[PDB]
Formats: C-alpha cells, structure tokens, sequence
C-alpha cells in the first residue's frame, strides 16, 4: 500500500498537535491499551505489577515508555513510507527480544486512534482518521513482513 501526499498531510497535521505534549499522549495511549487489552501489560517486566489506572498514571516508568513509543512512531510517520531503516531495529527487538505478536500492534493502533479522536476532534474527522488508519496499517504490514524475514510470527 501507498498513501497519497494528501493522506500524509492529514496524518502529519494531527501528529504536530500530538507533539505539543508527547508524554501526556504517551500515557493516555498506553493506559488505553492496558485497560482495553490487559494481557499486553504482562509484556512489560518493569510495570506488570500495576493494578489500577491511578497506579498507571503515577508511574514514571510508564510515562517514559509512552515517550519512547511515540518518539519512535513519529520518526517513522515523518518518513512518509520510506521507513525501511527505522523498521529494522524495531522489528528485531519486538520480534526476538520482547516477542510482540502483530495482534498487539493492532491493539495499540486502536488505542492511538481512540486517544487522537478524544483529544483532537477538530483535526481528526473521518478523512483524517482514514489516513491515520492507513498509515498504521502500512506500518503493521511492513513490520509483519520483517517479522517473517527474522523468523518470527507474521
Ligand atoms: C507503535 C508500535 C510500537 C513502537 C513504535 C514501539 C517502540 C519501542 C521502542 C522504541 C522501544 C525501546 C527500544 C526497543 O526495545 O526496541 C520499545 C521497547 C519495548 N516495547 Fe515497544 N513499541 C511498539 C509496540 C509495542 C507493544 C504493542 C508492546 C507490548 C504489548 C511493546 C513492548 C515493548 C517492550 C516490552 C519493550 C521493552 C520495555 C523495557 O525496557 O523493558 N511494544 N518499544
């Protein structure tokens, strides 16, 4: 798949809004993820013990990982599909170190779209959400194909 320049623009516009508060959005997304798909929290050795949303919210470690996730994602989106270099190390660690099934990347994709919709209704209408969704689908597709080359699930 391939996004048009129109589509990239919709994604980068809402993204520029996200980047006004990386840590806040990170936290919101990860929390959404953990609340919606609690099995995912188990993958995080450092924060697997967190029992409630309040505990999630007060975790400095959780807030650091949200910033890490978003910074890496942002760098990929800003590539506008030319992300081969960035995907390599992410695919390797997620497939062989962390062991993250594609299914889990679909779950965070869902948390991403949920938070953007909630926080940026003005810049996240139906066309922008379509474009975001295509952007993440490309990402997931390309990561799935690297998983396969690495010898893991796809
Ligand atoms: C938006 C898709 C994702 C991005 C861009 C992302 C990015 C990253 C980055 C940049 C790191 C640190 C470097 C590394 O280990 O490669 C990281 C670590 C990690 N990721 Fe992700 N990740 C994503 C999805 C997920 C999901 C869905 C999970 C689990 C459900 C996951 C689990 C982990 C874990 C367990 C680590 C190590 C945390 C620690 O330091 O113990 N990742 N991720």
């Amino acid at each position: 798949m391939v996004l048009s320049e129109g589509e990239w623009q919709l994604v980068l516009h809402v993204w520029a809004k996200v980047e006004a508060d990386v840590a806040g959005h990170g936290q919101d997304i990860l929390i959404r993820l953990f609340k919606s798909h609690p099995e995912t929290l188990e993958k995080f050795d450092r924060f697997k013990h967190l029992k409630t949303e309040a505990e999630m919210k007060a975790s400095e470690d959780l807030k650091k990982q949200g910033v890490t996730v978003l910074t890496a994602l942002g760098a990929i989106l800003k590539k506008k599909g030319h992300h081969e270099a960035e995907l390599k190390p992410l695919a390797q660690s997620h497939a062989t170190k962390h062991k993250i099934p594609i299914k889990y990347l679909e779950f965070i994709s869902e948390a991403i779209i949920h938070v953007l919709h909630s926080r940026h209704p003005g810049n996240f209408g139906a066309d922008a959400q379509g474009a975001m969704n295509k952007a993440l689908e490309l990402f997931r597709k390309d990561i799935a194909a690297k998983y396969k080359e690495l010898g893991y699930q796809g």
